[PDB]
């Protein structure tokens, strides 16, 4: 139960509100910069990560400075940041709409500390599942589990949506480079039947393997798809016997695995403290391991551990998620802007910021606090991105010379894993980063576009208000375990934000309701009759539908 | 030159800021329909398009009514919408910043109407550079094009970037139904070099053509790819002289094309008057004619072509893309939601969005009107989305019970080309579609939760607003016709919101300035002593990437 009621409730709001108004509004970062010769060093932070490497966090071009980030860290001391983090961390059940623990934390706790639900450690039971992850990745790298014929596996192919599906997406797209030839994965996710169909068109069903991935493992689109997909294996294989040597499930629910035909010696389990959104770390990362081996994922997962402890036990003036997790709070309530951008300028992390999209608005698109009261002050911001270069193409003129303030961020590695043609394309990559954080800042005056050429009407069109924020992330290489605590940085950034705000980060009622409204419409479309049931526009959609359907 | 300074000092605007006040806020759609039992009809309309299919656009699950939209209709009329747009149509110099027509109509223009920019009738040029398309893209198909060793090609490779790129990609994917088994295309565009390696390293030199696609063919990252590019080609093929049946040009610039290597009559040409994100209609286009040969690609131009004689044509009042539009600025403007959200409910259109989002963002990212003054209210939207289902596992919670109106776009097909398992996949997609926008409008109040079992505090977290807006589109069948019309639609909708706030829709200064941004800090990151010419933050990032490079 909750300490305090509404973020507005808490006696820093209302002097952020009124720092806003003398300080925020009007910042200047050229003037900032020119006041304090040590801002960089002041408002930029170096990570180490367990290997030694390491990942610099300069927070140096946003709308902040010394007085406004005390005030963010009171607010936050305020909101008891700490003891609710320190209270994920202790196995206490702080999803309290669900009763459930939020324990994403013990996923990836490869020291073994103890990490307690229920008075329960859990180090053990999260260890076994991660031992029969490398038994059976291994076995199906090494050829040493074949297909119903004999061969080795070639392609492996998860069915799962939502937090099933994303984060395997996002993390073997990222870590691409640590993949070995002729042995791919692929990801079917939507009902939209064209997803199994292109799918599988190709494949061979005597060397493709089944990761069905599912908490529930009752969820309307991936048993469907789950089952086209057992379908399409048994149109080549012809005998259920075989089912045994091509489909695994990923799941909580043993009964449900089990009554669709897997043997339980082939489900890879989690726990319901395991949030969907906060699941690659768990079983449902099994096709990571698979595609770039177990000790790659292991690695991964020592990386989100290193930033966790980096969250525990660093003061709050210098914790980096909870830093930034300030910042969107001062953007989105004080400024008003109600998107954050991120950009990867970084190819393999081109489904990054969809993948964050999901943890952001899914964990803090809420309305109700702790407290049980609806929040009339704004929460989770939308968050966007696609990779640079080619943003800076396309929607970087609106951050460039739009109307809206974008709190945006980028992202960098300093070596490449694929440094062609002596590191050319490399360089330019990086000249791109800088310049363009550069720019947002700096931007160009009335006078320095007059000095450039233009006159008269023209000039106007071609300034650039600067003080445009950004924050910039340079990693020395986005290896596994980088990857691995840039996704923990946005899982605790998450956290502080929904702290502050008071909500619970860790449930998604709207996610639930999504099956429901849907199955009732569902045997409507199998029925032959015109609707009436609903309001007009959804029965004249339905009706259209019906007059178009096959 | 301009008919007025601000979109604020229209008439009708102080208007709407009373109407927003007095029935707009607090607007409830479930009233409406209560009110009215005609508004679905009131407030749907069916397109038709060239080819007598059809696409049904129903507007009636917004936060409008007849007395708000002849409101903004009048608005309309006081920005002179029609005027610019029948200017556009003219070929007049619309881009004023840059003084060039804007005239991407022209080039759907397969009914060879007289379409002149600069006095003289485009239509025959058009017409030849789209004959030149035909000839190569059906002898790519046929095998008549043979590579250096006689063998048919299997891959199309195009390089570029931007609207040289992501238009290319979002229409091969939507149309990959289309296409023939053996003839794969790609696309290479971000300067980082794990592009280029991952996309060429498994591909045959010998059936590997490129088309290299810049309209100034001077673009930094599409120089440099289309140079790495040649030297893979070279590395396996040895001689120059093979270039001329691997590489290809999409541009306006033939000297530039041929000082490249590349040979004049290899060439496809486009004019100045075509904006590099409404550039697909073009050359540009060529892998898409390639990809699912010329006439679908026709099928797709005249799909614009009919959208465009509908926006030319319809009072604004049944004018689909200015109802759109209108509707756009009503949130932006009024309401102050910040975002657009597009859901396809279609998986071969999931870079449907990314396309939109350039489109529009980089089309409305501006603060600066036609009568050379700085807005004194908001332009542009961000505009944002994934395809469903699996949005509604993503961030549709936070659409659903976050605190941000996101004014929202479905999308469905209602026959798939891919109906597989006797279209049980295909309802199930569409159930969703119809169920979310329902969901979005009803909501599910207190006491609905408390008699669906939740007491308590539990009860206010599974409540849902209601009165969430959203657009509903169905078309018959996503085929090349509907897809053209549906990209147009956007088009005119951009157009439309453009006209309001009085912007030039048609120019980017900050895309143009990226591209002259990076050249500075490149040459920094040749020499390799510390830099000390920037703002801190830019040294300091420049100098702890020195510090970790290889
Ligand atoms: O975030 C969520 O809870 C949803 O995206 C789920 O992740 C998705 O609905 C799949 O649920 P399950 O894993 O139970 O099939
Ligand atoms: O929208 C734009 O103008 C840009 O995205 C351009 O398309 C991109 O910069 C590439 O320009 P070009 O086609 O001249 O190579
Ligand atoms: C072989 N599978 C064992 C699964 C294990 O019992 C579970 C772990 C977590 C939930 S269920
Ligand atoms: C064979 N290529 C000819 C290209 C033609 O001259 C052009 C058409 C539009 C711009 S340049
Ligand atoms: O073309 C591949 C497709 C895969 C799913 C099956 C399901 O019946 C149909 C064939
Ligand atoms: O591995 C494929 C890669 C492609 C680009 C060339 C550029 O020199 C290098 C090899
Ligand atoms: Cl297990
Ligand atoms: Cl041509």
């Amino acid at each position: 139960m909750a300490s305090f009621k509404l973020a507005t409730d808490l006696p820093e709001w209302k002097k952020l509100e009124e720092t806003y108004k003398s300080v925020g509004e009007k910042f200047s970062v050229r003037d900032a910069f020119a006041k304090d010769p040590k801002r960089f060093e002041e408002f930029s932070w170096i990570y180490k990560n367990y290997d030694d490497s390491k990942i610099l966090f300069d927070f140096s071009k946003n709308l902040v400075n010394k007085e406004i980030l005390d005030q963010l860290v009171t607010l936050a001391k305020e909101a008891g940041v700490e003891k609710l983090r320190d209270a994920m961390f202790a196995g206490d059940h702080i999803n309290t709409t669900e009763d459930r623990a939020v324990y994403h934390v013990a996923l990836r706790n490869r020291a073994l500390r103890k990490m307690p639900v229920d008075g329960k450690d859990t180090a053990q039971e999260v260890d076994d599942v991660l031992k029969h992850m490398k038994e059976f990745s291994d076995s199906i790298r090494d050829g040493s589990w074949t297909g119903y014929t004999g061969k080795s596996i070639t392609d492996v192919v998860n069915i799962g949506i939502g937090g099933s599906d994303l984060g395997p997406v996002m993390v073997t797209e990222a870590l691409k480079a640590y993949s070995k030839p002729g042995l791919n994965v692929h990801f079917i996710s939507n009902i939209d039947g064209t997803h199994t169909a292109e799918t599988l068109k190709n494949l061979n069903p005597e060397t493709t393997l089944f990761l069905i991935a599912s908490k529930t493992f009752t969820t309307a689109e991936t048993i469907t798809n789950a089952t086209s997909a057992k379908n399409w294996f048994l149109a080549t294989a012809k005998d259920s016997k075989h089912i045994a040597k091509h489909f695994a499930a990923l799941s909580t629910n043993e009964k449900e695995v089990v009554a669709f035909g897997i043997d339980a010696k082939n489900m890879f389990g989690f726990e319901s403290w395991v949030g969907g959104r906060y699941s690659v770390w768990s079983a449902i990362g099994l096709s990571v391991a698979i595609y770039i081996g177990f000790e790659n994922f292991n690695d991964f997962l020592k990386g989100a551990e290193a930033m966790d402890q980096h969250f525990l036990t660093t003061p709050l003036e210098n914790n980096i998620p909870v830093i930034g997790g300030l910042l969107s709070v001062w953007y989105n309530n004080f400024f008003g802007a109600q998107t954050h951008l991120v950009v990867p300028f970084d190819q393999y992390l081109h489904r990054f910021p969809a993948y964050l999209q999901q943890l952001s608005m899914e964990s803090n698109g809420k309305s109700v606090t702790r407290a049980n009261v609806f929040t009339n002050y704004q929460t989770g911001t939308i968050l966007f991105g696609e990779p640079a270069t080619n943003a800076q193409h396309s929607f970087f003129q609106l951050v460039h010379q739009g109307t809206k303030l974008i709190p945006a961020d980028f992202i960098l590695a300093a070596q490449s894993h694929n440094p062609i043609e002596k590191n050319l394309h490399q360089r330019m990559l990086a000249s791109n980063f800088f310049a363009q954080s550069e720019a947002l800042m700096v931007g160009k005056d009335e006078a320095k576009v007059k000095a450039e050429g233009a006159t008269g009407g023209l000039v106007p069109h071609k300034e650039f208000s600067g003080n445009r924020p950004t924050t910039s992330i340079l990693a020395q290489k986005i290896t596994p375990a980088t990857l691995g605590s840039l996704i923990a940085y946005y899982e605790h950034l998450t956290f502080t934000e929904g702290a502050i705000w008071n909500i619970n980060s860790f449930d998604q009622w709207g996610v639930e309701l999504g099956k429901v409204l849907a199955k009732v419409i569902g045997k409507e479309l199998d029925d032959k009759k015109a609707v009436a049931t609903h309001d007009a526009s959804t029965n004249g959609l339905i009706n259209q539908f019906k007059e178009w359907e096959e």
